[PDB]
């Protein structure tokens, strides 16, 4: 009932419907790094110069739900654990349980501007058709407009869009057995859609990200792996 309702609808929606969409067999879409069960790919678009480069990863994480990969992904109180790539950070409000708009700045790359975001992030789960499957967790970020977090003249402000979408798959085990993590698998399709907010040299934006998101993939994922260690299952 908070005021982003309908625009958080239609995010999660969107994500939904084009997100999961098959790039590995797409000519438009470039294999960026393979490392294990992580795949990074980069769609190269510029948009009157401006580097756009549409960004999709799958990964398949052992031993962690999608609810628990979303929750980690989603709670600030985490985040600089396995972030990198920003300076500063906080709220800026709290609409929902399940949402909150946030801003940042990140790190800065000579020679452009530092970048700010400020964005709505929510955490959602989408349930299957019963509750004979899975549901699907969707965690997406984008940016928004907020009177406490003005245009400035320090940082150019980015707008994004960006996803973590999580199927769980379970191998049951036999008879009254309980479920171990060894059984468990995360499905993780993470989409990234950034426009920079102004000119950005392309060589120089196109070799950070090609950096960048593999790194995270990696660190976060593993993050999720190691502090879900030990602890009951949140399915
Ligand atoms: C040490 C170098 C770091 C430079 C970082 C400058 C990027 C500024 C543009 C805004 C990027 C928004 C990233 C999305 C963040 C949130 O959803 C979330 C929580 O923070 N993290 C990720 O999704 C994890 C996202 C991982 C970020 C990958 C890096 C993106 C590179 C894109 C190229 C822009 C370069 C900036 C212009 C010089």
């Amino acid at each position: 009932t908070h005021r982003f309702v309908q625009k958080v609808e239609e995010m999660v929606q969107n994500h939904m419907t084009y997100s999961l969409q098959d790039v590995g067999g797409d000519a438009n879409w470039q294999l960026v790094v393979e490392e294990g069960e992580m795949k990074v790919y980069r769609r190269e678009v510029e948009e009157n110069g401006i580097v756009l480069d549409p960004l999709k990863a799958t990964h398949a994480v052992k031993g962690v739900t999608g609810h628990e990969v979303c929750n980690y992904f989603w709670n600030v109180d985490v985040r600089n654990d396995w972030e990198t790539t920003i300076e500063n950070f906080h709220v800026v409000e709290t609409l929902a349980d399940n949402a909150i708009i946030i801003y940042q700045t990140h790190k800065r790359v000579w020679p452009a501007s530092q970048r700010d975001v400020l964005y709505l992030s929510v955490i959602r789960k989408i349930p299957a058709l019963t509750e004979n499957d899975p549901e699907t967790w969707i965690v997406c970020n984008f940016s928004v407009d907020h009177d406490s977090a003005p245009l400035n003249n320090r940082c150019v402000r980015a707008k994004i869009n960006v996803a973590m979408i999580c199927q769980t798959l379970v191998s049951p085990p036999e008879g009254n057995q309980e479920i171990s993590r060894d059984n468990i698998l995360c499905k993780i399709t993470y989409v990234a859609n950034v426009n920079p907010g102004g000119w950005a040299p392309a060589s120089v934006l196109r070799a950070v990200a090609k950096r960048e998101y593999p790194k995270f993939l990696k660190r976060f994922t593993s993050y999720v792996q190691e502090k879900t260690a030990g602890k009951p299952i949140l399915f």
